[PDB]
């Protein structure tokens, strides 16, 4: 019925697994700033929402490969979460 | 009928409340640049539209949590505002 | 019929008028880098497509107001241009 | 049937051809950082997904023209790849 929660679960899984694997892939490259889990979790949100401020980004092969998975899986899931919120909002747009 | 104004109202509420709570959450962290309301209002627009230049961004736990609300609520509402503008434009695309 | 060209015309108008008014609004503020028309035209593309690298952005009240018009009018028109390209691509996706 | 692979092929072609032509267009301008193929390939992903961190961007006329092609062709194709992933996910959203 409300599979929007299932897409929300998949989004949180991508945000958590992405931030965990990013720190795992970035530690080892001199100059890398995506090397601590707390700020790496907000980087996953920056990538999945496509906002991308640029304060945090990968600079390694794997780290950028992890970002690709966060892009493909996160933007799709976040697009499904924000689409359900759009449908619900219209459902009251006529109950004026 | 034209609930596009209702989504526009929700967008302005998210832009204003987001910029107000961001300054409230960022003041206190040394090095924070999102600490004045006027430029924080344009940061809300940068986030809601997903453009994200990167000249302004939060660096605190709460400030980033405020950004998440601006992302979830702002991108959904701005997506509804820009979708209604798209529909209206097509309505004249055949009145050539 | 192919109103996609009409949305393409509106996009070019927003890109040109936006880059012209941005330079007009940014010149006068010390430190502004969006002050020449050639690179301001690519800034309009960065904003309308929502990519937003961050190498160029407004720092004035009007300049940021011009960016809002480029966001509202440009993302809507570019969304219509890229949607027609998507429909056309599917039209051959079954002429295998 | 599953033309999603065809849009995926077009995306990879735009990512590869875009990163190849970007290095070809950027080498020659002092200060250009998009001058090696490996990191230019991730720049194509940053542009096509619209994330745009800002660590890499063109600064030449042609290089920015190449970016426009990566924007028009890449965002359209990546939008088709992520839309098929969204449809497939809903197909199991009711096989609970
Ligand atoms: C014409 C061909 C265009 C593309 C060629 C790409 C070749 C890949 C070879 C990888 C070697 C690593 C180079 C190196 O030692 O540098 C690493 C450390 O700086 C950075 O790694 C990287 O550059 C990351 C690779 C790009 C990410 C891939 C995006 C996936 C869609
Ligand atoms: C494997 C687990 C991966 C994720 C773990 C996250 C743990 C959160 C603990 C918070 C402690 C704060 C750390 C600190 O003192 O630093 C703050 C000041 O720099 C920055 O705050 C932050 O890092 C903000 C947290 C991330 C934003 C959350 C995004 C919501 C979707
Ligand atoms: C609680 C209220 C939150 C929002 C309050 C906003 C008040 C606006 C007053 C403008 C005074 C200019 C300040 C200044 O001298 O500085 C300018 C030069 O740095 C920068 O201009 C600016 O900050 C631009 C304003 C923000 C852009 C508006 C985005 C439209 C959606
Ligand atoms: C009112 C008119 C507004 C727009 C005018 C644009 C005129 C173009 C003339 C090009 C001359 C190059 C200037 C130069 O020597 O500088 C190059 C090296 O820095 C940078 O090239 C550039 O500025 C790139 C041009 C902008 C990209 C085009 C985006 C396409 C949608
Ligand atoms: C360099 C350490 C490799 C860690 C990569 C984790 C798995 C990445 C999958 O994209
Ligand atoms: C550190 C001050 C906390 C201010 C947070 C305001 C409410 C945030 C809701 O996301
Ligand atoms: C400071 C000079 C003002 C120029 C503004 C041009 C019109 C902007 C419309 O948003
Ligand atoms: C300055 C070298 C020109 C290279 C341009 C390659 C083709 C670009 C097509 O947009
Ligand atoms: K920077
Ligand atoms: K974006
Ligand atoms: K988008
Ligand atoms: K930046
Ligand atoms: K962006
Ligand atoms: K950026």
């Amino acid at each position: 019925w409300r599979c929007a929660g299932a897409a929300t679960v998949l989004l949180v899984i991508v945000l958590l697994a992405g931030s965990y694997l990013a720190v795992l892939a970035e530690r080892g490259a001199p100059g890398a700033q995506l090397i601590t889990y707390p700020r790496a979790l907000f980087w996953s949100v920056e990538t999945a929402t496509t906002v991308g401020y640029g304060d945090l980004y990968p600079v390694t092969l794997w780290g950028r490969l992890v970002a690709v998975v966060v892009m493909v899986a996160g933007i799709t899931s976040f697009g499904l979460v924000t689409a359900a919120l759009a449908t619900w909002f219209v459902g009251q747009c006529q109950q004026q």
